[PDB]
């Protein structure tokens, strides 16, 4: 009843983070009727504005609550796996971690057009960096703002440096340019402006919802997408959720449909659509369109571990809790006060935004991301004590002041899954981690590693002066064994997901779109989104896909070819 009788040149699935940027560029003329679909609601919550209100949109909903399968190898547990509910995708619930990985991570991917210098001008393109002057790395002109940190603790941060440099790491100043080496100690930028977060739908939709062939539909949760026998015709959605009606949105002559939904929900979207593995697909009766055993497949995601530690009472009262809370739990009015007025404080951080990036093994690329929290985790499972901090609020505790260090397999080798568990487009997908499932063990010994790592930087004199003791893994955790058991009860998912609908060369038979992101052998469909991703690049993904998505809508409009 919203599309009614018309035809559209693109149809977007989802109005996630590629999204934003796709129908801005692709509704950039007055030709072309974009139309975006949003499961989620429309992006109004001060609790994504404000960066360190994070701590409130884990499990809440506007998150999937997303839970996987059972991982045997990690103690018969199912991983919490968040997914961001609302336009903007996952952009509007991230750690706002700035991070493009290193030149190699693209020449990896093997594929033609994708080198890293083919995806180089399109980072600084859709970059305005506050902290570093436009040059061959960064720009100025570009639609996502790009800051450094607006909170330092001056006590933690710089002694975190200091244990750095004592266990022998050099700094780097800048783990974004590619003309130097992607290992060092140092900060991330942030995707935020001045404090806020500067997620895909504040930096690109919004400017933007008042063009007349531009049509956003939230609430709108797509069930499949039509395709008559191969052909993409229109999409399915519901507005009201399972208990709707079944309506249909028609596109034009020409008009494209453009998978949005994410590493997560669009290689499930594709499954009920008809593209996928068929032995998958005939189980649950649902005809093969396309049988291309890639869907579904690769799915990669950085797990993590991590250490914490009190600080010596002497310290009290000088971490990133005790700048948010006061000793009963109520938000500080001088963080509220140092946010609103300037843009400053701890109001403005998610936490984690200083650290490393190791190489265990000498690797060639870092094998591990360290991300330095100067708050204390009470849970070792890193993302359950964010929400733990979000529920601890005036409960009239005092949340004991520490450090947490977050270690993250950042080029991982273990590969997932996502299948279908019902036929109930409305129902949770299959979702498999596979986190510490690599043939060589590489994944687990990494974590392992890491670990050694973080209590040496513990131990250096930098960081033992403000210390005092372990709380995370422990005194009883001594032995490699006892390091790797703790890491497979604690081990959770830092949250990249790449890799779902992987691109490649032609006769690739692994891979589920081209590399101009069409997938096989069916007409008007593409996939812009972090499926697309074929090897995870060493750090967050947020930045990747946003490159991507310019990329594809660069093509798409005519501006540039691939190949
Ligand atoms: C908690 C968290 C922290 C992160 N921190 C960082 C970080 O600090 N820095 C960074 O660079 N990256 C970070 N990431 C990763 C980054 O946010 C994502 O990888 C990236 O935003 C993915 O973009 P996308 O367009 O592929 O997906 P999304 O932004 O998730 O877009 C998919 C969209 O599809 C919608 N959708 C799903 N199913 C349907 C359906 N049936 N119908 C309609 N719409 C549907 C979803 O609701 C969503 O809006 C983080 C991820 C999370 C979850
Ligand atoms: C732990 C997160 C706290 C968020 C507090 C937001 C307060 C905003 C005042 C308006
Ligand atoms: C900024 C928010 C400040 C609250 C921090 C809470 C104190 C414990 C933090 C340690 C968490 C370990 C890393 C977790 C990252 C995943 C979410």
């Amino acid at each position: 009843s919203s599309p009614v009788a018309q035809k559209y040149d693109y149809i977007l699935v989802g109005g996630g983070t590629a999204a934003c940027v796709l129908a801005n560029r692709l509704s950039a003329d007055g030709s072309k009727r974009v139309l975006v679909l949003e499961a989620g609601p429309d992006n109004t919550s001060r609790d994504v504005k404000i960066p360190a209100a994070i701590t409130r949109l884990f499990r809440s909903p506007l998150d999937w609550n997303l839970f996987s399968e059972l991982q045997e190898q990690l103690a018969e547990r199912q991983i919490y796996m968040a997914r961001g509910r609302l336009l903007g995708g996952s952009s509007a619930t991230n750690a706002t971690l700035y991070h493009r990985g290193a030149a190699g991570d693209y020449d990896a991917w093997g594929v033609e057009g994708w080198s890293s210098e083919d995806v180089l001008s399109w980072f600084v393109q859709a970059e305005t960096n506050a902290d570093f002057g436009p040059g061959a790395y960064h720009g100025s002109g570009g639609p996502m703002r790009v800051e450094n940190p607006r909170y330092t603790n001056k006590q933690l941060h710089t002694a975190f440096f200091k244990a750095a440099e004592e266990v022998g790491l050099t700094p780097n100043s800048d783990f974004n340019d590619w003309s130097h080496d992607h290992a060092g100690y140092g900060t991330f930028q942030v995707m935020q402006d001045k404090g806020t977060r500067a997620d895909m739908y504040r930096q690109y939709l919004k400017p933007v919802l008042g063009r007349r062939n531009l049509q956003v539909l939230t609430g709108a949760a797509v069930t499949k997408v039509n395709i008559d026998q191969a052909q993409a015709l229109g999409v399915e959605f519901s507005t009201d959720g399972p208990t709707g009606e079944r309506l249909s949105a028609e596109l034009a002559p020409g008009g494209e449909v453009i998978m949005c939904a994410g590493a997560v929900h669009t290689p499930f979207l594709l499954k009920h659509s008809g593209v996928g593995p068929s032995a998958e697909l005939k189980e649950f009766g649902i005809p093969v369109v396309s049988n291309l055993a890639g869907v579904g497949q690769n799915l990669q995601d950085q797990p993590a571990c991590l250490t914490a530690a009190p600080v010596k009472e002497k310290y009290d009262g000088i971490a990133i809790s005790d700048h948010i809370y006061n000793e009963k739990g109520q938000i500080r009015k001088r963080a509220i006060a140092s946010y609103l007025l300037g843009g400053r404080g701890g109001l403005t951080s998610t936490g984690c935004d200083r650290g490393a990036f190791v190489r265990t093994a000498g690797q060639a690329l870092p094998d591990l991301q360290v991300r330095f929290v100067p708050g204390m985790a009470l849970d070792p499972d890193g993302v359950s004590t964010y929400v733990r901090f979000a529920k601890f609020q005036s409960q009239g505790l005092k949340w004991p002041s520490g450090i947490t260090m977050q270690l993250i397999a950042c080029r991982p080798q273990s590969t997932g899954s996502v299948g279908l568990k019902s036929a109930d487009p409305f129902a949770p997908p299959k979702l498999s981690p596979g986190y510490l499932t690599d043939k060589d063990g590489a994944d687990l010994a990494t974590l392992r590693k890491g670990i050694h790592w973080a209590r040496d930087v513990a131990r250096s004199s930098a960081l033992s002066e403000y210390l005092d003791g372990e709380l995370f893994p422990g005194s009883g955790v001594v032995s490699d064994d006892q390091i790797d058991e703790y890491i497979r009860r604690s081990i959770h998912s830092s949250n990249a997901i790449t890799g779902t609908c992987k691109m490649g060369n032609a006769g690739d038979s692994s891979s589920v779109v081209d590399n101009q992101l069409r997938v096989h052998g069916v007409e008007g469909l593409r996939v812009v989104d972090a499926s697309v991703v074929p090897k995870i690049p060493g750090g967050q993904t947020g930045a990747p896909v946003v490159m991507i998505a310019e990329r594809a809508a660069a093509l798409l409009t005519g501006k540039a070819t691939i190949g």
